[PDB]
This record gives structure tokens, C-alpha cells and sequence, in this order.
């Protein structure tokens, strides 16, 4: 509805930046609303859904396994890694890994993942082989967070992670064990806290993925509906604002309200 662009336009007013923004109907796929639809933006830790996706499809295809256990140590830990950092002696298995990096914000795990499939460019060719012909991630962590102005590596477009998400959660790409697997994962409720899961009404379904990088970037990613069923996917970034985080997440909230309101 045209009363949220109301609200994503005054979210550009208020952080003095550029807000990008997409409504998509889950089960057709149409295009419901959006605001910079086809521009740029870090994908920040959003990405991180797309790993686990690549990384189910590899445990759909027998070549992972949920329950391998990898090693690693403190050459391997990168800022922030809360999960990681308790398990240097114990390990952690490609399941906890994927549950630390969506539902912890576990860098390190993103790390250890993106080393399972391949890498960067491995999760680059995985989406566009499913259609994404514009995300892209170039980087690990840290640096894929950087926001650099205008620079293109490790971004995508609310328009094209959208339809990705999508697909990932419906359809055929990944088995129903693995889209169930990948739902839950984003169902937890750890980090998204003041995000659109705080305009979100009771009995209603929110399974997300938001994240935080360098030079004011933040996103989200969400699949919600009322009754406890996904029916539309939200997928909202922002990138060079120089207002607080506090400030970034009323505004993203306030999309939410709008959103839900004019449902
Ligand atoms: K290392
Ligand atoms: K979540």
C-alpha cells in the first residue's frame, strides 16, 4: 500500500539516506510495493541465510552433512563470534554452525561455513545458478561489512534477495527437510528484537534475518503472515546513514507498523 511508501520515504527524511524496500506475495511472487527496488545495498549479514541455503542444498545433494563436526581454532576467530568462541576445544557441527551464524550473529561460524561450500564465489554461482543474476558476495567476514560508497562487492538488491528468498522457501531448490531446517533457523528469536518483530500483531508468523555493518548499513530480510503462516516476504536495507542504531531500528520498526497496518 502506498501509505508504507509514505513511511519509507520519511525513514529516508529522518536518516539522511537512501532506503531501499520490497513487499513481495510469497505465493505468486508479485510485486506488491517497493522503493529503490533495483538499486545496490551491502548485504551485510543477511547473507548469511543465503550460506545455510547453499549449504542445504549441499546436504541435500550428500555432499554435507548436518551433523560433521568442524574443528578450528583462534586463527579462525574474527570479531564477534559469541557462539565460536566457546567451542575452540569442543568443535561445532555444520548444524550448530548454521544455527550460531543466523540465530547468533556468529561471524566466525559464517566464516567456517562459507569455507564448507566453496567460498564467495561458490555462494555467488550457487544464486545465479538459481535465477539471482545480480547478488553477489566477494568477501568474509569481517570485510564483506564494509559499505563502501558505490561499491558493488557484497551487495544485492531488494528486488533480487527477495525473489531469492523466495525461492528458498518455496518451491523446489531445497527439500522439505532443509526449507523447514532453514525456516526455523530464522524463526528463533535472538537478534531481529527491535526490528519488524516488534510491529509484528500476536498469532502472527516472522521468520528473519537482519544485520548491522560499517557506515550506518542495515537490513532485513522476513517471510511473516498472520495464523502462524508465511504469505508475504519484506526485504528492507539502508546504507550511509550516520544517525545511532537506535534510530535506524525506529525507522525500519516503523515500516513494520505500516506494513502490518495497511495489510
Ligand atoms: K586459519
Ligand atoms: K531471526
Amino acid at each position: 500500500h502506498p501509505e508504507t511508501l509514505v513511511k519509507v520515504k520519511d525513514a529516508e527524511d529522518q536518516l539522511g539516506a537512501r532506503v531501499g524496500y520490497i513487499e513481495l506475495d510469497l505465493n505468486s511472487g508479485k510485486i506488491l510495493e517497493s522503493f529503490r527496488p533495483e538499486e545496490r545495498f551491502p548485504m551485510i549479514s543477511t547473507f548469511k541465510v543465503l550460506l545455510c541455503g547453499a549449504v542445504l542444498s549441499r546436504v541435500d545433494a550428500g555432499q554435507e552433512q548436518l551433523g560433521r563436526r568442524i574443528h578450528y581454532s583462534q586463527n579462525d576467530l574474527v570479531e564477534y563470534s559469541p557462539v565460536t568462541e566457546k567451542h575452540l576445544t569442543d568443535g561445532m557441527t555444520v548444524r550448530e554452525l548454521c544455527s550460531a551464524a543466523i540465530t547468533m550473529s556468529d561471524n566466525t561460524a559464517a566464516n567456517l561455513l562459507l569455507t564448507t561450500i566453496g567460498g564467495p564465489k561458490e555462494l555467488t554461482a550457487f544464486l545465479h545458478n538459481m535465477g539471482d543474476h545480480v547478488t553477489r558476495l566477494d568477501r568474509w567476514e569481517p570485510e564483506l561489512n564494509e559499505a563502501i560508497p558505490n561499491d558493488e562487492r557484497d551487495t544485492t538488491t531488494p528486488a533480487a534477495m527477495a525473489t531469492t528468498l523466495r525461492k528458498l522457501l518455496t518451491g523446489e531448490l531445497l527439500t522439505l527437510a532443509s526449507r523447514q531446517q532453514l525456516i526455523d533457523w530464522m524463526e528463533a528469536d535472538k537478534v531481529a528484537g527491535p526490528l519488524l518483530r516488534s510491529a509484528l500483531p500476536a498469532g502472527w508468523f516472522i521468520a528473519d534475518k537482519s544485520g548491522a555493518g560499517e557506515r550506518g548499513s542495515r537490513g532485513i530480510i522476513a517471510a511473516l503472515g498472520p495464523d502462524g503462516k508465511p504469505s508475504r516476504i519484506v526485504v528492507i536495507y539502508t546504507t550511509g546513514s550516520q544517525a545511532t542504531m537506535d534510530e535506524r531500528n525506529r525507522q525500519i520498526a516503523e515500516i513494520g507498523a505500516s506494513l502490518i497496518k495497511h495489510w
